[PDB]
């Protein structure tokens, strides 16, 4: 895989960990929708995730369409991951109350109102900008195993 | 009911008819989500509708939360109606292919790229502005019978 792609997986991986450790990681569609309605101005990155077990989920795809429309109109960087388990493992760092019931959508906000100069976030911001240039608005990232 | 409220029902009723006649009325969540992703800049009004038959529909409420978050962040006037049948009758003007499968969400866009100086639209725009002042972001309108 490309250096850019490998760099994306690492950057997203790192971004997920730092965010959950800083308590600025929102998990699940329901919770993400609340945040987009309550405090959108502080959202800095969005990850949509689904797998073969989700194919045929109409409501979920509508959610992805709505979440994508929002992030794009608000200049929120958004990517997609297809390895839900790999994602569950990463996000599943703290004391899971069983297993993050829903990881189909993940939002990351900045702890402070001002910008969050996180290197991984800037790395992804450039990665998305590049995919956007070829009209790939919700590019997929392959998380490092 | 208040003059303002009665004026809202009439304005929304009129707005619905003019819009469907001008082919700038999008019906249903799926179609509305597509439009918000394809051409949001031309959406001028949003109506969410549901009834007792929808209580317990989780996916639908998430849709309402996402649609509301979008319209609000984009300054799209949004209201809600609880009389689905009354709404079906109004929207059901043309040759229905059975019955508008989904009227839970309705979008209205302006025929031209420029503003749409429709009197009913301006009437509702003021009605929403007033409800917004008392933090009522998705106010309900009672359609005239």
């Amino acid at each position: 895989s490309t250096a850019r792609m490998q760099g994306a997986g690492k950057a997203l991986h790192e971004l997920l960990l730092s965010a959950q450790r800083q308590g600025c990681l929102t998990a699940g569609v329901y919770e993400s929708a609340k945040v987009l309605n309550v405090d959108p101005d502080n959202v800095t990155f969005c990850v949509l995730a689904a797998g073969e077990e989700d194919e045929g989920d109409i409501a979920l795809q509508i959610h992805f369409t709505l979440i994508q429309a929002f992030c794009c109109e608000n200049d929120i960087d958004i990517v997609r991951v297809g390895d839900v388990q790999r994602l569950a493992a990463i996000v599943g760092a703290g004391e899971e109350a069983g297993a993050p019931g829903d990881l189909h959508c993940i939002l990351i906000s900045n702890p402070n109102e001002d910008a969050w100069k996180d290197p991984a976030l800037e790395k992804l911001s450039l990665f998305c900008e590049e995919s956007r240039s070829v009209n790939d608005w919700v590019p997929s990232i392959t998380l490092p195993e």
